[PDB]
């Protein structure tokens, strides 16, 4: 009898919203924060997410030996996407300090990574941005370990990031 | 037998309300900060929504060295609508300050967007300035980006707007 | 066999609820908030309720460079009425302050509405002077708008109504 | 097959309980206000509750400049009654101020009530006092507005009473 | 099929346990405060019930000027009794104040009921004692009114009791 | 068919569950305060439980003029055991303090019962310590009464235990 | 049909986590406190649980005129295990205080019990040592009584631990 | 029927998320604490984790006597993976610091271990210096005890870790 359909349907149903709310309640998110000791004061462009979303206002200024705070997390909903982007900030050298963060889904196919890079001049992140930084410049990864690198333009960077969907990447850009 | 019409129902009836309590749980708000910092003294005139709605009062004044907080949101219920419309201060000189916020349901289809435009006299935001800041004036995304324009009237433009349902507006009008 | 009827009972006793607190929960209320900067003291008579009701005394006095607040909400359990009603209040030179709000239940059919005037000598509000607001006198929409207004008698109104179910009418009442 | 009487009896059973915790959700309610402003002190002798309790002490004392404070509420359960009732409290000049109250069950037959007599002598609330403050007295409807009344003996009323089920009556009584 | 018999023992069982899990939430309970102005030491002996039972213990000394507290409570679980009961303490003098309390179960059959009188002698409370005060000395209802009575001894009481089954009972003795 | 085995089960089972969470919902316990105000020290023995057990320890010290302070509570779990016990002080004259308690679960069957005995030498309690209080030494109801009593060896008691399952025993032990 | 095959296993399940979730509740777990006036400083070596686990770090150190503070409790999960076993600790005389518990889960077949020896140079507990002091050195059960002991080596023992499953141990060491 | 299939799915599936919301709760965490009365100033490297992940930041600096706080934890889901890894901080004379542990998730099949070892040169941790730690140098074991050992270049540890899930590893590292 079509009794049968009708309780397939409700199995069939209830299957599907427990999937729904577990995918739901996959967190992934990032917290940043960039200490300056550059010397120089720093003026916030943008943020380009490659994967997820912020809730907040990217920090406008961030003077000579004071730190930025900001954070993102990935998109609300049963999407299994991550959080993955880039932050510009201009630096009143005339250049742009750059900083990729990756934070992924899916675990089994992919890692947490990180980058730093002094771009010449003022520029935005974007897909090229990213894609260069996270494909093309030795990034660095979310493997609980500290990092020192040269930036150039009398700069280098030592960082951080662990390894989990609970992101932190804690940054410092010092006088080389 | 009419005895699995009435399951049906049953099971139809629970669908609705899952679908309908989903629906409902989804929020699309938008925080709305502007800082007035252009020598002269803002008086509210009104917020026309294309979308969405208000809990609260628009400030009437907001005087120079002053900050103005609005806020909105979607229209309650398991509607699939956002939040959409223009807030216009008329100032000191004779004109009228407009802001465009769009923070839609249906992330698919559009994105986050904002606008800032100096009219010439009184203008109460309506349909009309709507569909001009929106279509035809060059609007910014919410791109989680800070973008600066010059607004005429001795009047600059600096604003930042993050990509998310949750979203935030704030913008710095200063002398340009 | 009648083993159907009683699920079709079933089934349609619990739609019937699902409904009843649904249309339970739906919640119209008012915030009123009028400023008297009319150089007299205002003394209270009277709140028609057309729709809802109270739950607060209104206050008795107002003095000159002092506010009045009363608030009001829809009848409690699913009934499908909003809270709508007028604020007569008597004012030192024999004559009263009357106000109407209007926040109704179905906002397909209805949208919120204000108003405000002065009548010649003590009327307390009633279903007259409600029809006469709503009605007959050029009301105001609940439109996320400032709205000024004479009122003759060496005075004037200026006031805003949001537009949704949880509205506030903020009005100041200042000398001409 | 009796299986079918068995659901029935089974919905049966829900349906009356769900209407039992209804009803005994329904809260009728009063918070008496009265301030003495008569130049004497006033002593309590009762209150005679036509439907409903209360659930505190009813004030002893109440001098020249001070207020009194009782409440009550329909009884516990799920009964179909109010709160309606008198408060006799005897004054210093031989006589009794009387105060009746009605907040009803069912709003459909019957609205909100309230009165203030001066009775001569020392008379304690009963049946027959609030027949006569009910039906026969001129009693104020709880109708969201002021009401001024003389009450002889040098003294005069002016209370206040909203329409809702959580009613509150405010008095004043001072030297006429 | 004996299918059914389940279902009528699944149901029969789901009614029993609401209806004891009611009679369980009825609540009978008194909090007794007595003030001393009697110008003696009152010494407790003990408290008798008729009904229900108490969790403290009773006060051992109160002097002049002081206000002894008590309480009790129906017996847990779904019984249909309440809290019925004599309070004894012995007075300097060598006499017994003794204060009857009853806040019964079934308000359909019975109501609220409170005495006080002073025996001669040291006299413990007990079935006696209490059906002396409860059904042959002119006890005082829990009627919302307060009841002045002489106690013989140079003491006179001045008592009241609210009518529901959140009880308390007030009384002050004083030098008559 | 063996369906109505796996039914009968089922029921049987919820049965079973219902029935072990509400005797494990009853609670039997006691504390017990004893005033020494003896003129000697006390020292701690041991507390025999006839039924039930504690969860602390049995205060080693007790000076003059302080107060020992033990409690203890029926055995966890679906038992249909109470608390009743002895604790035995030995005291600085060489002789032992005794002092008993009984919370049964059943009422129906039993009371709450309380004793204070001096037995000559250190005697630890036990099952005959018990057995002699309890059945043989006109032992005090719990009846929520003041008992005083000799004790012999220059010392009196004066105590008492209210009626309830959430018992408490204080007793006064002093220099008679 | 094999529909009640689909249903047993149901039940089946059911009642195989009612027993999980049941015996997963039942907690055993210890609290111990030692008091050293033994005129020494303590060191820790180890704690040595025959049956169940710490949380914690057992204190190193413990001065004349201080306490140690330790605890454990049975494993996590549905296992029926207690917690048993021997704390050490080394002297600064160059002998071992060794410290015996036991909290079984089967109180059936089990009772509580503790003891206390010194044995002869630096000895870490193990299941010798549990061995020793549990079968062949007249241990000390958990009775709700205070027993005292020498220790030898110019040292004695007084301790104490109450019948629970919510087990405490105190234990004095002073000099003999 | 094929009804018994739909149940049958039903049940399985109510039997996979059972069992794994089970799985999910089990916790493995490890909280470490390192004090460095060493003489000289550690610098981090990094924590490999053979299985589990962290949250936190691995503090950069640790001064001479100043503490180290990190910690970790399996990872999120049902997976059936512990937490297990090596820190290595470099130290000021040209060495490095490393910390085994391991908290694993089949105690059937593991036990908690530890070790510290003064490795010659910058190390970062890695697999390698897992397995060296682990398989070949005399680890100790979380055995609720304490252990010390020399570690050559001037230089002691001497650490504890307790037994379970909830494991802690407290390390001195102090001048040999
Ligand atoms: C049924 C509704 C389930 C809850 C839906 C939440 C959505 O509002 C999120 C919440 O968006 P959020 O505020 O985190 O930021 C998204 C903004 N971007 C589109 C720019 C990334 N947006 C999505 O694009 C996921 C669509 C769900 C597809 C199954
Ligand atoms: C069928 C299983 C294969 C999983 C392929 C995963 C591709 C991911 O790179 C992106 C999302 O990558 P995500 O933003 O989380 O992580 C960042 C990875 N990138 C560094 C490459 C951007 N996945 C999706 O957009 C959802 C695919 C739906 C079918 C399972
Ligand atoms: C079942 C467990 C096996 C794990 C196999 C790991 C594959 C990864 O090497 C890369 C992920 O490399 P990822 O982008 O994290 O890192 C590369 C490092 N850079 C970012 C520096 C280039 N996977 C992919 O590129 C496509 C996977 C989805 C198609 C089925
Ligand atoms: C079904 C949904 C289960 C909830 C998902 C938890 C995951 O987000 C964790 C998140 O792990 P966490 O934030 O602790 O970081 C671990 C990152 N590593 C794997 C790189 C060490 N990662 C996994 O690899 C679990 C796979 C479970 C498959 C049913
Ligand atoms: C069914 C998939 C296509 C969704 C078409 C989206 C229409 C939206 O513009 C508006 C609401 O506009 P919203 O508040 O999202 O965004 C503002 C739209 N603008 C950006 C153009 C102003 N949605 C509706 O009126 C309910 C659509 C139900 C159709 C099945
Ligand atoms: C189902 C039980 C829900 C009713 C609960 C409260 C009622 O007292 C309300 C709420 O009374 P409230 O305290 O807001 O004030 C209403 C008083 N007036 C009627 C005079 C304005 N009054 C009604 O008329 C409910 C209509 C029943 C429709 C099925
Ligand atoms: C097809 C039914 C649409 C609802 C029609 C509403 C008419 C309203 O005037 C009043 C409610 O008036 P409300 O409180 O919304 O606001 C007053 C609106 N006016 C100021 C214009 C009178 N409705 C009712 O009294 C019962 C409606 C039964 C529908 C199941
Ligand atoms: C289908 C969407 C309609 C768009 C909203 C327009 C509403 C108006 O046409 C009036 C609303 O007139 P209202 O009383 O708000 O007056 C508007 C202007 N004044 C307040 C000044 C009179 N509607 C009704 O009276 C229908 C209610 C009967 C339901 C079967
Ligand atoms: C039965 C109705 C339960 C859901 C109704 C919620 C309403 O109170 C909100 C109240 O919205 P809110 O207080 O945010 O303000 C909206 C006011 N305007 C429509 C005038 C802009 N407005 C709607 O238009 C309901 C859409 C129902 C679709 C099934
Ligand atoms: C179908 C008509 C039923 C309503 C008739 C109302 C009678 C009321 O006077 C009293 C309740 O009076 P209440 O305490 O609310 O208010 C006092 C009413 N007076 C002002 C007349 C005294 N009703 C009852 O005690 C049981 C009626 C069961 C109705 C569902
Ligand atoms: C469906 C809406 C129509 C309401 C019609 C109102 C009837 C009421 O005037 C009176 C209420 O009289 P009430 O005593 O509140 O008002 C008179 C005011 N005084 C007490 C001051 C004289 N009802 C009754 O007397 C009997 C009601 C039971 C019928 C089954
Ligand atoms: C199934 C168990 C339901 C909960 C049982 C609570 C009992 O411990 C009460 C709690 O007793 P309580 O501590 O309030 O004081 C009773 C003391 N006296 C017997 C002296 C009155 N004692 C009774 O005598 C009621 C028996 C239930 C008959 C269906
Ligand atoms: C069958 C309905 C008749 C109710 C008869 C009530 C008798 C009560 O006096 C006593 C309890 O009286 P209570 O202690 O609550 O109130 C005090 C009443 N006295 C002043 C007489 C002690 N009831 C019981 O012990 C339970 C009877 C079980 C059959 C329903
Ligand atoms: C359905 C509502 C009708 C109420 C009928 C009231 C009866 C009461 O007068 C007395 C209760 O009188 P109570 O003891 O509260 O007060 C008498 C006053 N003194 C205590 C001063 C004697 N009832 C009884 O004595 C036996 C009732 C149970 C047998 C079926
Ligand atoms: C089914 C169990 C319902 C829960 C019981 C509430 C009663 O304890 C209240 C307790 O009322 P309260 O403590 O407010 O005091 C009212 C006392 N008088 C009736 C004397 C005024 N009294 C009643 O008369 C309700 C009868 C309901 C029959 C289903
Ligand atoms: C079945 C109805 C008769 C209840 C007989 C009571 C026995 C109690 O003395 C003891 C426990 O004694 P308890 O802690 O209540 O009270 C102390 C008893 N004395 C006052 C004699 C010391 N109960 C049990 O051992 C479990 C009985 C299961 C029989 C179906
Ligand atoms: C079903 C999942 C419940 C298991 C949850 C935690 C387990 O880690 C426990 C709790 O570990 P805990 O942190 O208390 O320490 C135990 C460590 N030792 C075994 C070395 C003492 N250890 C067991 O051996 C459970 C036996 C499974 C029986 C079906
Ligand atoms: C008929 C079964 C009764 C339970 C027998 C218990 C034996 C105990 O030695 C240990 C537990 O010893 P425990 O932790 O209670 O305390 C130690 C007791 N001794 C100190 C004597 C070893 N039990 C187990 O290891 C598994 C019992 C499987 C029952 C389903
Ligand atoms: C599966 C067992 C779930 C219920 C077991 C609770 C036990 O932990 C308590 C723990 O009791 P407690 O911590 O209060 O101390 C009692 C210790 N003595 C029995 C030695 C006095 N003691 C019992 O004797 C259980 C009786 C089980 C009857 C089905
Ligand atoms: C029937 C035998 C199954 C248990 C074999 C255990 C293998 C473990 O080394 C690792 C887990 O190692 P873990 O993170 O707990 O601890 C590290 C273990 N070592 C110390 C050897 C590295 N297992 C897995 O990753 C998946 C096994 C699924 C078993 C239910
Ligand atoms: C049912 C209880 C019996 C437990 C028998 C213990 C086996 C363990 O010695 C070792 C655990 O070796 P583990 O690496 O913890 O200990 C050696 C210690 N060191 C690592 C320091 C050398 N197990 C394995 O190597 C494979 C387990 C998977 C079999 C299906």
């Amino acid at each position: 009898v079509a009794g049968a359909v009708i309780d397939g349907a409700g199995l069939g149903f209830d299957v599907l919203k427990t999937v729904l709310e577990a995918l739901g309640n996959v967190k992934r998110k990032i917290a940043v924060g960039i200490d300056n000791e550059s010397g120089k004061t720093w003026t916030a462009m943008n943020t380009y997410f490659r994967s997820g979303t912020s809730d907040i206002v990217l920090p406008h200024k961030v003077a000579h030996g004071k730190a930025l705070l900001y954070n993102g997390q990935k998109n609300r909903g049963p999407v299994a996407t991550g959080v993955v982007g880039v932050i510009a900030y201009s630096m009143s050298d005339g250049n742009t300090l750059a900083v990729l963060f990756s934070v992924p889904y899916d675990y089994n196919w992919y890692s947490n990574w990180w980058n730093v890079r002094v771009y010449k001049g003022q520029k935005r992140a974007d897909q090229r941005m990213y894609e260069e930084l996270y494909y093309h410049r030795s990034p660095f990864r979310g493997d609980n370990g500290w990092h020192s690198r040269g930036l150039g333009y009398g700069l280098k960077s030592r960082g951080f990031m662990n390894s989990s969907g609970h992101a932190i990447l804690e940054i410092h850009v010092t006088k080389a």
